[PDB]
Parts: structure tokens; sequence; C-alpha cells
């Protein structure tokens, strides 16, 4: 199966400048643990936004020129970057915005954090329609003195 998983600000923004207007260990802790021992694909602009190896998952990264790390799997298109994931259950689709549009009519699943933040972006996450995707898991949280906005992790699964 083929799943996204993103944070989303008010707006639907997830991005500034190449990087993440906010700090929410909270929500890292909850991507980690959906993420690893699976593989996960991004975009070349979110690979130089981590900019380092996630340890414990198949590193997949798109783009359009040669790759310039053999510590990652680069490929050139979305059909070649499912099958570089092989024969696994659930393939994660990490970002960025041009790539969560690409996946998201090819995705089953979803795993949002909403986060109750107002920031100025410059990439967002794609309008789904609602009425395809159903909420099978919603977990809200209070802002506390690790993570400075209130938060809910969300997982929809398509209808
Ligand atoms: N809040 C979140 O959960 C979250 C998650 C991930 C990322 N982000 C943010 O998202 C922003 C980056 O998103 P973005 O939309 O600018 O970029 P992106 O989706 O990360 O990367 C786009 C790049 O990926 C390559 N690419 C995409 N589709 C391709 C295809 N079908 N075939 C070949 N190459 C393809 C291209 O690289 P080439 O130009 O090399 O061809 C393209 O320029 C950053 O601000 C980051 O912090 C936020
Ligand atoms: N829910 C969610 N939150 C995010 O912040 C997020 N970020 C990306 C892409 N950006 C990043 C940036 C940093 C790390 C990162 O350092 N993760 C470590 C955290 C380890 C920890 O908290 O102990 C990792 O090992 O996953 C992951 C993705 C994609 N989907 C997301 N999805
Ligand atoms: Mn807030
Ligand atoms: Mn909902």
């Amino acid at each position: 199966m083929i799943s996204l998983i993103a944070a989303l600000a008010v707006d639907r923004v997830i991005g500034m400048e190449n990087a993440m207007p906010w700090n929410l260990p909270a929500d890292l802790a909850w991507f980690k643990r959906n993420t690893l021992n699976k593989p996960v694909i991004m975009g070349r602009h979110t690979w130089e936004s981590i900019g380092r190896p996630l340890p414990g998952r198949k590193n997949i990264i798109l783009s359009s020129q040669p790759g310039t790390d053999d510590r990652v799997t680069w490929v050139k298109s979305v059909d070649e970057a499912i099958a570089a994931c092989g024969d696994v259950p659930e393939i994660m689709v990490i970002g960025g915005g041009r790539v969560y549009e690409q996946f998201l009519p090819k995705a089953q699943k979803l795993y949002l954090t909403h986060i109750d933040a107002e920031v100025e972006g410059d990439t967002h996450f794609p309008d789904y329609e609602p009425d395809d995707w159903e909420s099978v898991f919603s977990e809200f949280h209070d802002a506390d003195a690790q993570n400075s906005h209130s938060y809910c992790f969300e997982i929809l699964e398509r209808r």
C-alpha cells in the first residue's frame, strides 16, 4: 500500500524556505514510529531539507538528474520509485508538496498531524477531497513544555 505522512499547519502549510516553521518533538517521534523499517520516498528538495539519510529506512529520492550520494537510492519517475521499494506491505511518501500531489491519487492512507500554528509558507499539502477519506484514528494533544503548539494525529483511509 502507499501511504502519505505529513504535518500541516493552518491552511495546509507544510514548509517555508525549504524548512518546517515549527519544532514539535512529539510529532517527529510519531513520524519515526510510523516510518521506521519501511521505505520512504521523498523529493529532492525534501532530501536537502532533511540533510542526511533517515536511519532504519530505505531512502528513495526522486530527481530528474543523476544522484549525488550513494547512501540513498535515486530514481527518475514515480513508477521507478514504487518499483525500487519492491514487495513491501506499506510504502511511506514523506513529501514535499510536489511529491505529495503526485502520490495522493495512488495512496490508500494518510497520516496527518494537524498543528495549531499560523505560519507563512511557500509549500502546501494538496487540497484533497474529504469525501474520499474515512478518519479511523484521531488523538489530540495540548501544548506542553516540549511542544509549543497543540496538535492532533489523524489517520485516514480511502473509502
Ligand atoms: N510538513 C511536512 O510534513 C513536510 C514534509 C516534507 C517536506 N516538507 C517541506 O516541503 C518543502 C519541499 O517541497 P517541494 O514541493 O518544494 O519539493 P519536493 O516535493 O520535496 O521535491 C521536488 C523535487 O523532487 C523531484 N521530483 C518530484 N517529482 C518527480 C518526478 N515525478 N520525477 C522526477 N523527479 C521528481 C524534482 O527534483 P529535480 O529538480 O532534481 O528534478 C523536484 O524539483 C520544504 O519546505 C520542506 O520542508 C514538509
Ligand atoms: N508528521 C510529520 N512530521 C514531520 O515533521 C515530517 N517531516 C517530513 C520531512 N522532514 C523531516 C525532517 C526531519 C526528520 C527527522 O529528523 N526525523 C528523525 C526523528 C528522530 C527522533 O525524533 O528521535 C527520524 O529518525 O525520523 C524527519 C523528516 C515528512 N513528513 C513529516 N510528517
Ligand atoms: Mn499555536
Ligand atoms: Mn477528520
